[PDB]
């Protein structure tokens, strides 16, 4: 018995695996449960803490994958399937993992959680790409994720009823938040220095724990890639919840408690079956089951709260990729596809816009439309699907980012930005897709740093600046490295000067002005144009 | 007659004239100033289409110009030659309906091509006389036959209660197309040729040279046309009949005036009442908006000016249309609060949203948010440089560059052959401000060829630069082509089409290419902002 590998927390004793890094080994406790298994007649209620377990708990080994929607759009293709569950499918799901490094560190060390992203009703802590090894090894970091329950499983609520409160999902990310608190000292962890950091999805939830205040005490900085709690697909008024979780038991064939038993009756895989049936519009980069404005986890709407938020003691990293909307092109979008150039028509560009932006009256999608089209190039295919993706991307991601920075600089917090414009070697979605949504994630967990995996020399190394900025962050507030002179310093984003950097294989550059007069369309006139209607 | 120079005598219909001879740099040239071309519009006759002048006898003498008619005049900077120079230089009479030509000396032996002149000044002002439409340049170096005529302005030209016999509207363009059969008529006693006649003129002048397009009776007056910085579309250069009845009827009041009734009162109104009040009709505080302008009255105008372009064939047509680059920024210190000849004009933000209201005095609040979001510069919102600049570019882009590609767009796309242009150079003896940029009325001087007078101080430059615009104006009267075939050294002046947009820049450089005219934000304007207010 490796004595590393030996560890207790309050519910008891725990056997982890020394895992091999490229320079060196790890130790992994992999399938901790935090909870009780949100099982029966506990579906859609909030978690409850794991009840504590006698001899020695095995975590040699990730748990299984919370119930949720499988993509089958292309087959056994690697850019679907690296996303897709890669351990079982079960709602006794509520499982976290830790990585530090071997030997255990000797004074407390800086801690990062990750939060998946996946809309809310996919995604795993067990997915390669989320791999702690690396950040451990290389940068002596404690990497926590968690499981938590995506979906209806997660996300649907009844509000007001007491056994479908809504935000359960949440309420399971923060249940492993106190876990860290309470038990992650063991493992080497300083409770005292707590990053979450999410992409997409994730992003939302950390934006979420910002904006929650019991969730505040359990963590100190975060990190936001490609998504945040505001905007357009991250939540849905207690109204519009009502009214999906209606239609949905009505879809299975079944007052809110009659209506929740008899939910609770049905089989995983009906739920599922039904759950995408119940968006109000045709569209893409929207999800039927998400966080809920409850009056209770968040007390308003996250845009509300953002703007009327303290957060002198907060810092925060965010950012984007190049080329956010272009693969939810192909989920939805007529004329898109992976497996073509996607040179869509004029028409087929109106088509888009409705589907991208469901919410928009006629004269909405018409500004839209206006305000993307290339006028010396009006039929242009190649702008046309450039176009496509852009509006998507920045309607969704690109937007809400720029928001989200300038309200929480304008509030007091030490804000720092980016922009990811790296195309992986290895990736197989097409060139026209650009730099896509989550494909900057490898290189932050440093993927690369494994020589089997096949990325080039400069990737590497462009890995390991990356992993530098995030665990620099996590340290100290601050991605800058504390010692090394030679610049360009990365400065902190503001409202007067809207620094942000670029992040590719050269040094960084210093950019201001992160789309500032497409954004000032969607987050300024938009809004107005669709009350005036 | 008897010791008279017999180059100056000549007939036309109405009788003989006398002309004079003028000196220009390179050498004389013919002038018959004043020649009247219809009755004088007086007395019962203010507010009605201008009938033919009858025959005169004995010898007319035209060599000094006639009248200006009768107009408001500018007296925001007095002495100050930016604004001075645009003022009537002669006296103020509704007597004013008299024609100038310039021709060679001696005048041409075989047809010449004309080139008829028509003055802006938003439909309430200006002059045929003035020194910078002055012809000898045009006659002198390139043989050209030039014509200008005045027409009646502000309510004595435009004035109109639709519908009525006494006052139908649209009068001052009557008078210019009954100048324009006048020359049809006589101009080969001059040498000119009948059979090519170009029309040009800047702003409400080119927006005239459109209506005369749009309006079936003219075109059989003219062949070609040039519109520089105006256009018959857009928000300035029409009213509705409505609007036209609103303003008539308030201006009635406002002077103490049944249509016959309150026309007839008008009538015996002085001159001076009407022209004291005519400012006053409009129903916002606004600038580049004038009270009294052509009326949509299905006659002149059988639709709108935007429908009729929208519709129209166009294809025996060749047109050359352009603007300069900062239309906007005079517009500015004749009522937006910040802006001023005398200093550099940095404004506020606030400064900047009440200026946007005054530019686009149509606009809902919703649609003055949009026009504010779309031009704030917001890397620096707050910024008086950029803001100042900003709201010069708003009103030029609305009332002239947006107008103006709206209308070679359409041409275009039904049938003309159209040539476009922006024009860069900014005068050396400008007087108004650097921050004004190159103004709104300051290419014609070139056009003209005042650079070519050595008593004027331009530039050696200069003079090289009017004598290309001379070319190319000339050239396009005449053949429909600015270019020179002679040439093909010199980079050419490709048309203009909805395919590739390309256009020319104007200035001391050799001619170069540029594609799409503003066509992100016009765009926003052409498209746009229509559906946006109606909303
Ligand atoms: C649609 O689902 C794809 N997907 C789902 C979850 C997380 C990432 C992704 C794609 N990333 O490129
Ligand atoms: C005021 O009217 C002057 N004006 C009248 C007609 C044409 C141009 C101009 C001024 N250009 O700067
Ligand atoms: C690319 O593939 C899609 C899906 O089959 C197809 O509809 C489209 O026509 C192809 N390319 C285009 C944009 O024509
Ligand atoms: C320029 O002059 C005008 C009128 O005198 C004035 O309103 C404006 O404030 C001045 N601009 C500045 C900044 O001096
Ligand atoms: C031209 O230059 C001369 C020499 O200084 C000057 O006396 C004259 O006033 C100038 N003319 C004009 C129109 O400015």
């Amino acid at each position: 018995e490796d004595p590393q590998l030996l560890v207790r927390v309050r519910g008891g004793q725990l056997r982890g695996i020394r895992l091999k890094a490229p320079g060196g080994p790890v130790s992994a406790f992999l399938g901790i449960p935090f909870a009780e298994p949100p099982v029966g007649s506990r579906r859609f209620m909030p978690p409850e803490p794991k009840r504590p377990w006698s001899g020695v708990l095995d975590a040699t080994t990730f748990q299984n994958v919370c119930y949720q929607y499988v993509d089958t759009l292309y087959p056994g293709f690697e850019g679907t399937e690296m996303w897709n569950p890669n351990r079982e499918l079960s709602e006794d799901c509520l499982y976290l993992n830790v990585w530090t490094p071997y030997p255990r560190p000797a004074s407390p060390t800086p801690v990062l959680i990750w939060i998946y992203g996946g809309g809310f009703y996919s995604g795993a802590a067990s997915l390669d790409v989320y791999d702690g090894r690396f950040l451990a090894q290389v940068e002596g970091a404690v990497l926590v994720s968690m499981n938590y329950r995506v979906g209806t499983f997660g996300f649907l609520a009844l509000p007001g009823s007491r056994e479908a409160p809504g935000n359960v999902g949440l309420l399971d990310q923060r249940l492993a938040l106190q876990w860290v608190q309470e038990n992650i000292a063991a493992f080497g962890g300083d409770p005292m220095s707590v990053t979450l950091f999410g992409e997409s999805a994730g992003a939302a939830s950390v934006g979420m724990h910002i904006l929650s205040l019991p969730s505040r005490s359990l963590f100190h900085r975060a990190v936001l890639q490609s998504g945040t709690p505001n905007g357009p697909w991250a939540t849905v008024s207690a109204g519009e919840a009502r009214r999906r979780a209606t239609l949905l038991a009505r879809l299975v064939g079944c007052n809110d408690t009659e209506l929740i038993a008899c939910l609770r009756t049905r089989p995983a895989q009906d739920l599922v079956d039904h759950e995408w049936h119940v968006l109000p519009q045709e569209s893409i980069f929207r999800f039927s089951f998400v966080p809920v404005v409850d009056g209770d986890f968040l007390s308003d709407t996250p845009e509300a709260l953002i703007n009327t938020g303290d957060f002198q003691d907060l810092q925060v990293l965010v950012g984007v990729v190049k080329d956010e909307g272009s693969y939810f092109l192909v989920y939805g979008v007529p004329g898109f596809s992976k497996d073509n150039e996607s040179l869509i028509s004029r028409a087929q560009f109106l088509a888009g816009v409705r589907i991208g932006v469901p919410q928009a009256s006629d004269l909405a999608a018409e500004a839209v439309v206006l305000h993307y089209t290339d006028w010396l190039h009006p039929e242009d295919p190649t702008h046309l699907r450039d176009a496509m993706s852009a509006v998507v991307g920045d309607h969704n991601v690109v937007c809400p980012v720029a928001q989200l920075a300038g309200r929480l600089a304008a509030q007091g917090a030490r804000v720092y930005a980016y922009i990811f414009e790296h195309r992986a070697s290895t990736l197989t979605w097409p060139l026209w897709m650009g730099v896509p949504h989550g494909y900057e994630i490898e290189f932050i967990f440093g993927l690369p740093l494994d020589p089997s995996l096949n990325y080039t020399t400069e990737e590497r190394i462009f890995a390991q600046r990356l992993m530098k900025y995030w665990t620099n962050f996590a340290r100290t507030g601050d991605p800058n490295d504390p010692r090394d002179s030679k610049s360009p310093q990365w400065p902190p984003y503001t409202t007067a000067a809207q620094q942000y950097v670029s992040l590719n294989l050269k040094p960084l550059e210093v950019r201001r002005g992160l789309r500032a007069q497409t954004c000032a369309f969607w987050n300024r006139f938009l809004p107005k144009l669709l009350s005036a209607t």
